[PDB]
């Protein structure tokens, strides 16, 4: 279900702290900051390897698994895309996220588990298309999102891009459409 | 590794689900699995790979991957043990439960997953290739006693590569006569 994008407070402004009992998490599991955004950890890349054809052969092991985490402190994961689809999973929390494809079209909604009120808790974001996240305020999990993404064939930085600027941003949805969408661009 | 102590409802499970539950199962259309709980395939890569399996082996092909919500209620607490040729990866979303593992080896590893990662559970975990797997709901008013997971096989979930155990016949050919006999309620 389409969603409104209205960044909370937090968002716009990011915290210099997050909430003790995320920090601990982010110390317990020793979670990392992510180039986009957020923290996370990869806990799994599979011991099989699969060839796969690659616009210019290469090896990628056949799947990754992340925890990756969005906080006060660091609310927003900024747009990119990888060249394969990936699996997104909800655990803990609330979160929104941004879509934007290659044809320009912008979709947005909202990822929790009030499914009745439009909210979805596992959701597949095609390869190729631009994505990026944000934090809601949610008390379920001290204003955390937490969620586990798998992606196949595994990741590799070779098949990663992320959009650089409200420049790149313009040419895909338009001024004023990139101008609404600046905050989740690096 | 913690004990195997069922709740009353896993032994003797309840009548029907609780309604919280099961206005999920009707949302969500999750429809009652043969192995028990309920599940219901979300997701199969449209992409595909070629991967080679014994049979002396050959080449079949398979969708990259698989999706399913996987659900475990009162009225169905236990999902009994099944094994596949590829690993699966598992990820708690909601409620509490307690997994079995049995080796090919005749090894059996237990432990429990929620949220509480101080307490020994775990909310991510996969289970290798060969491994005969067994789940059972463990009480937690939280979700109404409910244990819901997502579940990711790679490559994608195919017939051709799941074994199901058959009663406690095979189990004690795997574990110990008296071990098979604790095991019992999460197989046949
Ligand atoms: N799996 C994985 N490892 C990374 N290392 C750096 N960035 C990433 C990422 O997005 N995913
Ligand atoms: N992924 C998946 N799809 C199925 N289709 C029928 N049964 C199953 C199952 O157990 N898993």
């Amino acid at each position: 279900a389409n969603a409104a994008i209205e960044p909370a407070s937090f968002v716009k402004v990011p915290m210099p702290e997050p909430p003790s009992s995320l920090q601990q998490l982010i110390n317990d599991w020793q979670l990392i900051k992510h180039r986009e955004g957020g923290y996370f950890k990869e806990t799994d890349r599979s011991p099989y390897t699969m060839e796969v054809e690659k616009p210019v052969m290469v090896t990628r092991n056949q799947s990754t698994l992340i925890y990756y985490l969005l906080t006060p402190d660091s609310p927003i994961g900024k747009f990119h895309k990888n060249i394969n689809r990936i699996i997104h999973i909800l655990q803990r929390g609330k979160g929104q996220y941004v879509l934007v494809y290659p044809d320009g079209q912008v979709k947005s909604f909202k990822v929790g588990f009030d499914y009745k009120n439009g909210e979805v808790s596992q959701w597949v974001v095609p390869g190729g298309v631009f994505k990026a996240s944000f934090l809601l305020p949610n008390e379920e999990f001290d204003n955390g999102f937490l969620i586990s993404e798998v992606v196949v064939p595994g990741f590799d930085f070779e098949d990663h891009t992320f959009l650089k600027g409200e420049d790149e941003l313009k040419h895909l949805v338009g001024p004023e459409k990139a101008a609404e969408l600046a905050f989740l661009a690096h």
